[PDB]
Parts: structure tokens; sequence; C-alpha cells
């Protein structure tokens, strides 16, 4: 398990938060230096949890898919809530069982679904670590419109930020005060299963992407990233998406 607490949090223990959820996603292999999430992991080993506390000590935990780093879930007190959809539904099957009640969330774990529920793109959520704080709060207890907000909030806080350097510093940046997501942000959360791939696939290609990948960058440019020479590459991801699940 990993854990991290509002109470007293600033940019380095939320580093080491970090830090400690890519430690317990496992490997067998890195690609160009970058941990290769495994292919499947079967049963209950398949799901890390993390046990978030807000400022006030109360405590969510989030159950995450370890090959992919995908939220199916969360247990707050003795309410379970998983997404809809059937990797949420299989790991019903191995967390959180000993609930009193499982609730099913009226939506799935993606961006586009999300959004939609919370009634706003992630564009205009703000996030950081006091609404990180706030999103735990609010999952303590059921509203599904709200939730949704709070998952985005989530998801990009640990997920991404396990996912991408540039976006634990962002978060890092947003400790005590909340800013909307980065154009660059953004773009490197929709991009990486596409990076993930064609990382994976230079492996054979001399360090070559077979299909270059289009990034905004930290000045609001768009570029594109065509071998593993770039600092998307050798800095910032820290985690591949296995081609297998791609
Ligand atoms: C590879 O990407 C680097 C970094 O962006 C770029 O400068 C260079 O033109 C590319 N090199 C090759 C061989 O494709």
């Amino acid at each position: 398990d990993v854990s991290f607490r509002l109470s007293g949090a600033d940019p380095s223990s939320y580093g080491m938060f970090i830090k400690d959820l890519r430690n317990a996603l496992p490997h067998t292999e890195k690609v160009y230096n970058i941990p290769l999430l495994l292919p499947s992991v079967s049963g209950a080993g398949r799901y890390l949890l993390m046990h978030l506390f807000n400022y006030d000590g109360n405590t969510i935990t989030v159950a995450v898919d370890v090959t992919n780093v995908y939220i199916m879930g969360y247990l707050a007190l003795t309410t379970s809530y998983f997404f809809n959809e059937p990797a949420a539904d299989l790991a019903s099957q191995y967390v959180f069982r000993s609930a009193r009640r499982k609730i099913t969330l009226p939506y799935s774990g993606n961006y586009e679904r999300l959004q939609i529920a919370a009634g706003k793109p992630r564009e205009k959520i703000p996030i950081g670590l006091p609404a990180l704080d706030t999103a735990i709060s609010t999952l303590l207890h059921y509203d599904s419109t709200a939730a949704a907000g709070a998952l985005l909030v989530l998801i990009q806080t640990t997920a991404e930020a396990a996912r991408f350097k540039y976006i634990e510093q962002q978060i890092q940046e947003r400790a005590y005060r909340d800013e909307v997501p980065s154009s660059a942000t953004i773009s490197l959360e929709n991009s990486w299963s596409g990076l993930s791939k064609q990382i994976q696939l230079a492996q054979g290609n001399n360090g070559v992407f077979r299909t270059p990948t289009v990034l905004v960058d930290s000045k609001g440019n768009r570029v594109q990233i065509t071998n593993v020479t770039s600092n998307v590459v050798t800095s910032n991801i820290q985690l591949l998406l296995n081609t297998k699940n791609i």
C-alpha cells in the first residue's frame, strides 16, 4: 500500500508520495530506462491500495490497477464505489469486499465520461493539493455529480503525476494554490498510451518512433516527438503502458 496525508503536506511530502506510488507498481523490464508496466497480473495483486487522508484526517482508500495506473474504485468508511466498467467490476471481486455496501458509480472512469458527468472539461477544473484535499472530502459522502469532478482531480494528482514528472512538478507548484492544468499537462495525459507505444516500438527501430506524437509544450506551442532523445522520453515519462494493453 501507499499513503498520502494532506495535513502538513508540502511539495516534498507529495514528491515522496508520487515516488512511493511509482515504486509500488511492478515491472520486470525497463525500456529506454523507463519501467515497463506488466502485461497483466492475476488476482488481488493487480490492485494497489492508496490511502489518502484529507486535512482533517478523514480517509479514503483508492484501488489502482498496477498494469495501467487506472483507478478502479475507492472505499469511504463502509461504502465501496466502483466505476461502471468491466475492469472495475472485476476489481470489485478482489478489493473492499468488507464494505457494508457497494455503489457502482453512474459513469465509467474515462476522462470523457467523467467530464460529461461533472458538467465541465478538466481544462476548467483547478488542480493542486488543495483541490486534492477537497476531492477526498467530497468522495467521503456519495454525490455522483460532485464525485465526477473530484475523481478528475484525484486521477490527475495521483496517476498522471506518477506517469509524468512534469505533471508531478505542476502539482508541486500548486501545493498551496490550485490552478487549472497547463495545456501541456492535458496533452501528456491524452498521449500516455501513444507515447508508451511509440517508445516500445522504438526498441527495434533504432530509437525512432514509427508514428510521431504531437504534444503541446510549456510555452503552449504544439511540437512533434519523433524519437527517444526527446526530453519527454529522457526526463519526463516515468511509466510505460505495455503495448499488449494498447
Ligand atoms: C529526434 O528528436 C530530436 C529531439 O527532438 C530532434 O532534435 C532530432 O531532429 C530527431 N532526430 C532524428 C534522428 O530523428
